[PDB]
């Protein structure tokens, strides 16, 4: 009957391995029109990277052994804001994806633990936006047509950073 919101423990340049996979070209413009309507600032298509993992271990591996090459897909389920460690706003897609979770756990499984507890399938499209009335109403539009016009998306091969 309550809905906990969310203060997201943000990774994003931190020391550790970054795994993370790509929206395929078709997808990015199917992202892109989506949002096409936005009242508020949002982060360019190249910055939209989809975390599959971020290990926070110390010693880490030159490279890691990656499942067989698919088409990954995903439904992109919502947009939501979540808030970070310093108060500031994130506007996430949420995926419901099996292939995500699944390269999550093979990753993993290489003695590679994720920086999170839970995995979580999400890509950003803004932070420290505008949120004002018209941005919150906006993203509730976007909602109703993620799922009135389920949109589908597949991802690239997997590429790994290493803040060291």
């Amino acid at each position: 009957k309550i809905t906990a919101r969310i203060l997201y423990d943000r990774l994003k340049d931190s020391k550790g391995l970054y795994v993370f996979t790509d929206p395929s070209d078709a997808s990015l413009i199917d992202i892109q029109e989506l949002i096409a309507e936005c009242p508020f600032e949002t982060e360019n298509s190249t910055e939209w990277h989809v975390t599959v993992l971020y290990c926070k271990e110390e010693k880490l591996p030159d490279s890691i052994d990656v499942p067989e090459p698919k088409s990954l897909t995903a439904r992109a389920k919502e947009l939501t804001i979540w808030q970070d460690h310093k108060g500031r706003d994130i506007c996430v897609m949420l995926l419901d994806s099996p292939d995500l979770e699944a390269v999550n756990r093979k990753l993993v499984s290489q003695g590679l633990p994720h920086g999170h507890p839970e995995y979580n399938a999400h890509l950003t499209l803004a932070y420290q936006f505008e949120n004002n009335a018209a941005a919150r109403l906006f993203i509730e539009e976007c909602n109703q047509h993620l799922q009135n016009y389920p949109l589908f998306l597949t991802f690239d091969g997997l590429k790994a950073t290493r803040m060291m």
